């Protein structure tokens, strides 16, 4: 198991599913 990136995953794996993933449209595919 990781630590350092285990804890910081969720920052690592949030502006990927928030944003270019969240509009899931227009940026999705851009």
């Amino acid at each position: 198991k990781k630590r350092y990136v285990a804890m910081v995953i969720w920052l690592y794996s949030a502006f990927r599913g928030v944003q270019l993933t969240y509009e899931h449209t227009m940026l999705q595919k851009k």
